[PDB]
DNA sequence: ACGTTGTAT
DNA sequence: GATCATACAACGTA
DNA sequence: GATCATACAACGTAA
DNA sequence: TACGTTGTAT
């Protein structure tokens, strides 16, 4: 009875359904919608605890899953009639799923075996990948009450399934086990390279492993080329679209969250403005993205920073570096969720962001922790790796010394161990304070001093070098940060990549992009010069050429057969405009022909020599590292 | 709790402030200097504590929270136990601060008099403009101030960046503190009460604070129409640009357009993102993030919640906002899902607000920074004042306007053109009353009805529509916003306390194909279930009562209460200029493009003569003129003529357009010309949409 | 004395 | 992303 | 519009 | 050894 569950007014239990909601906007639709007769709805406010190894205390503990005991009528010793897990259709609501099977089967295994645990099927557009069409539908809380009853809660037009079998009893339990598990995280990498009414064991891989690769390729998994997340990409391309330039005004940052969120990102605001505000800090990012106005946190407190609606934002000058050449072609193009526009798939990144900011991020089975780097520490070991391909760890190394933070602390990790690092592409780097170290509070680090001084371990201080000493193995003044080299490779796929692994994959990435750049500019070169070519033709006969548009009915043929022009060559000539038939835009056209003439056989020659394309972008490299690039400013010894 | 102190304890040097944006109070507090520093933000408005009792003042968490932390109980002379030293109030720069000013100057006049008294309590001065040109950074508080800056840098090198303050929640902490915390650079006046303003003070600020006196207020609105400061000039001033901008610029609506700012900014807003009744749905967010970003500096949930309230069937009687998703239900409108899960776009109806308004038909004004503009009013084709209706609430005057049926007003309007000398009488034969989005039955006589629209002001009341079957009261209709489960729980709550023995059960069968249906059975057919309606009409909510103060902004610029003949003649007035502006704008584009093909056709009849002019001379639009005696606008044309349209089919494709433009040339100058064929117009468009918009009456009238 | 209404904090 | 408490006019029921 | 609790992978810290 | 962190997600 306790709590904020709508409850049924029949107690018959064979009649009456109960159903568990992801979503509370979902769920205030389905108390709209639900028939009081024999339905009863419970919203599900987030995400449930994973009470697969929690005490049975621990689940009466969590909030959630207490509410859902009390609800359901039944105490985790297994001691209304159907219960119903409704969920959107999306990665996250077959996760959610999961995580109440896992509460159904290690707890109330009497209700699941008994057969009153149900899945609710909510429709794609059809709840397979359109494998039917080769012979959309909003979520649940975007979904009208009575479309909504119709598709879960109307029985005679629902899809619902029926949630373990006397000989899958070993394997149900077994197969969530090694799912569920939280040191089993090996068991499941294995699993998902191996897999790279309804039963209980077969729902629960299934769906697990939806949400384990999605979560991984469209989300926490970083792309090598942008060196960016599916969120970050949408936040850097949908303010480009904004006209959000370095040298636009600042604009409310709620507005970018928005068309964000409805252009292209279908997930929550929070996540996505988090996100914007971490491109935005100098303190996180080592070359921010976003420059802001406002409250946008501070160093002791990265977290204080204002919400969205009273911050206004824009891009930065560096993140011109991703966007500069997004509309010359070259970058797929791949539909949003919902197909109404396009969105592009990577960003022409003229230097490599993956190690120059760096990102951290916890999947499903793996994770991702990449630190920043210098910028003209890498562009000038990416410029010496197109020179000699054939350059060592140990030769790079020279050139880059290490990570560099935003912070101006000390890194106190020896060389050699560095080296060891970017070697096996996993490891830990450690900082020690001149400045505290990265996402080190300042006036965190003074409670754990001042807590040291309350105690009376160090009574001479109101010599130094044994105090420091103490206090950096004992107070935050020294702290590692773990390195774990995995990103998603030009293959689609994650792998831990070393550090002349990434360099030179994303080298294959530039070379692919500058020659899709050129292939772009060229055909724009050779068309105009091909247009301006026959307006040379009908300068010299305007005579002839105006006679025949006055005196033929239908010149489009016509002037093809008298000059021996194209059908495109002629619609230029036809919407020339007489102010163009002046002996000045006669020679404006001369004088444009023949620069263009030179820049068109620049392009064919570049594509056609090796040589002369490297050199291109060993110039590129180093010119946008003597722009964009700023100096050491975490020291490494 | 919630309160950031401060290290010393010295009151000389020790200063308290009061933030009015959590969001900035946060700020505050990260700029702030610990040493003498303390803030304590106040989230949202404080309660009006000047007829509030003592121990009233101490139950309001806000007000009781500002209690503890100045270390001051309600009861005076008890400043030996005073925490702060300076009582700073903190607040954004919009009208809102001043209010909330008000608020804590009524907070500490009343029950802190010791304080204002000896002089510690200040009002802090934020900047509305952060004018920077290179290393050099000003502030503006003012805008007279503003453009003083601009004018000084006009001699320094550079675009200067304007930068207009929001609020106090959009400024940083660096700079929030050079303006109000840091003392070397802050504007900080002392609110201090004379001796011999003690009287008037104490005597002001009542008027503007005291519930009852809100005549004195209404009268005082028409009237009214240093390091130091008095508190009576500072609290008169702050509490009547509220009041005024309150009127103005939030609840009383315009009687042109029926639209409150909001709503119109809205309804604006929307037909700039293509969001026409035809377009596809778009997120809620995204349309409040632009109406809040281009016009409207409010919050983001007050604006949603006016969007949602348009999109109602059952708050709107003509919606101006089509939906998906959750909007709510009639028995909890409030339960709509947030905006980030709502898709909207604009109805079928806000086409009569906003097909002409790319017509030069309305008046722009800049909006808030100056970057856009925006319409002052909107183009109704029909009267939105009379036909949606707005509630709405001020500084001493408020506005309760019913709806009405569509094709009722249009045909009364119609009737008025025709016979101008019509009387209220006459029009209440066509326009029967109110016409609420409820199917039941409005229980007002029609002779207390003609006084309500007469006076301007009255009450109606609205009957639940039932029919006893089967010997048990069905229940089909509730009156307009009237929860079925709230009327369920009142009728149970009588049953629970015996107070309705003789009803058996009662049963709520609302299902999708029937909206309302409610079930109230007897135990027996000897009773009477007429004699038990007739008490819960008086007893439940079955039968309400809904307030008329026809109160509005007219086309003076100036809000009163207008009766049914005062709003119709002078709406009439309204869209009367509103279409003779349409006609002078469709008539200067006609006679303009027929200026301009009159050109061209000169070109063609000598092209000849004209390339030969293009070729020869360097500079061939002034030659053209000369040669041809054609206007410098005409030659332009001709200049921008593409060599396709010298041929002969184009050129008949022109004298074809300037048949049918000379054609449409002459008929604006005719209905321009004579009254009567204006109104003729009007009388026939008025009639066209109410054919195509207009709907049966839903609220019966007996 | 309370409780409504709708734009505002 | 549901939940809190206020201003303002003013009438209607407990 | 500040405040709430979870999933997911594994380092470090003092236990 | 469980516990605290980290950042996109509900
Ligand atoms: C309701 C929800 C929370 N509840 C509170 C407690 C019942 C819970 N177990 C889940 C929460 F604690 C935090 C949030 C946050 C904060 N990052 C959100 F941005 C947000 O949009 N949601 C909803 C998208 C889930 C939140
Ligand atoms: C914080 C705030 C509320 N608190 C709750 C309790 C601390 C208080 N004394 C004030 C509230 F009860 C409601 C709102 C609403 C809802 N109409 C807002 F839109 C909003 O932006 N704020 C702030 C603009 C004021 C709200
Ligand atoms: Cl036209
Ligand atoms: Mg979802
Ligand atoms: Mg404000
Ligand atoms: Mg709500
Ligand atoms: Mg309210
Ligand atoms: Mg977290």
């Amino acid at each position: 009875l306790p709590g904020k569950l709508a409850d049924c007014t029949a107690q018959d239990l064979n009649r009456t359904e109960l159903f568990l909601v992801e979503g509370d906007s979902a769920g205030g639709s389905a108390k709209q919608a639900r028939d009081r007769e024999y339905q009863a709805i419970m919203p599900l406010k987030g995400k449930i605890l994973n009470t697969w190894e929690v005490s049975s205390d621990e689940v009466l503990a969590s909030q959630e899953v207490h509410d859902i005991s009390v609800a359901i009528g039944i105490d985790p010793d297994s001691d209304y009639g159907k219960i119903c897990i409704l969920a959107d259709a999306d990665s996250d609501g077959l996760h959610i799923a999961t995580l109440l099977c896992a509460l159904f089967v290690r707890h109330f295994r009497t209700l699941v075996k008994e057969g009153h645990v149900y899945v609710a099927l909510p429709p794609l557009y059809a709840l397979t990948e359109e494998e039917k069409t080769g012979v959309r539908f909003k979520g649940l809380g975007e979904m009208n009450p009575m479309q909504l009853r119709e598709t879960t809660l109307d029985p005679n037009t629902r899809r619902l399934v029926q949630l373990i079998s006397d000989e899958d009893e070993q394997q149900t339990t077994a197969i969530m086990d090694m799912l569920l598990a939280k040191k089993r995280s090996e068991d499941r990498r294995n699993w998902l390279q191996e897999k790279g009414r309804l039963a209980l064991h077969e729902f629960t891989e299934n769906a697990y492993l939806n949400y384990s690769m999605y979560v991984i390729m469209d989300r926490a998994l970083p792309f090598i080329g942008d060196g960016l997340k599916p969120v970050q990409r949408r936040i850097v391309y949908a303010m480009s679209e904004l006209g959000l330039n370095a040298s636009a005004k600042f604009k409310k940052s709620a507005r970018t969250v928005g068309d964000v969120l409805g252009k292209y990102h279908p997930h929550g605001d929070s996540a996505c403005y988090e996100a914007m505000v971490l491109m935005a800090q100098p303190f996180s990012y080592r070359y921010p993205l976003v420059d802001g106005q406002g409250n946008w946190g501070a160093p002791d407190d990265p977290k204080s920073f204002a919400a969205m609606r009273y911050t206004e934002s824009r891009l930065s000058k560096y993140a011109e570096l991703l966007l500069s050449e997004l509309g010359q072609g070259t970058v797929d193009w791949v539909p949003n969720f919902d197909g109404t526009l396009q969105e592009p798939k990577m960003l022409p990144a003229r230097l490599p962001n993956i190690l120059l900011n760096g990102t951290t991020g916890i999947a499903v089975g793996m994770a991702t922790d990449i630190p920043p780097h210098n910028l003209r520490e890498v562009a000038k070991a990416a410029i010496t790796l197109i020179e000699q391909p054939k350059t060592t760890l140990d030769e790079l190394l020279d050139i880059v010394q290490g990570p560099d933070f935003p912070t101006e602390a000390e890194i106190i990790t020896s060389r050699a161990e560095i080296r060891k690092i970017y070697q096996n592409g996993r490891g830990s780097v450690r900082m020690r304070a001149v400045a505290l170290p990265h996402q080190v509070s300042g006036a965190k680090v003074l409670e754990q001093i001042a807590a040291q001084m309350r105690n009376k371990k160090l009574p001479m201080v109101d010599d130094m070098e044994q105090v420091m000493n103490h206090l950096f193995a004992t107070t935050d003044l020294e702290k590692s940060y773990r390195i774990n080299l995995n990103m998603i490779g030009l293959d689609g796929r994650p792998a831990v990549k070393n550090l002349l692994e990434i360099l030179s994959e994303w080298l294959v990435f530039r070379r692919d992009t500058v020659r899709r750049r050129l292939n772009h500019r060229l055909e724009k070169v050779l068309k105009r010069l091909h247009i301006l070519e026959g307006l040379l033709v009908a300068f010299l006969n305007i005579d002839e050429v105006i006679e025949i548009i006055r005196t033929e009915d239908e010149p489009k043929p016509a002037l093809m057969s008298r000059f021996g022009i194209s059908e495109t060559q002629a619609e230029a000539i036809l919407e020339l405009k007489l102010r163009h038939l002046a002996k000045l835009e006669e020679m404006k056209i001369r004088g444009e022909q023949s620069e263009l003439e030179k820049e068109r056989d620049q392009l064919q020659a570049i594509l056609a020599s090796e040589r002369k394309m490297n050199n291109l972008l060993k110039k590129e490299l180093q010119a946008d590292a003597d722009a964009f690039g700023d100096d050491r400013r975490s020291p490494l010894h």
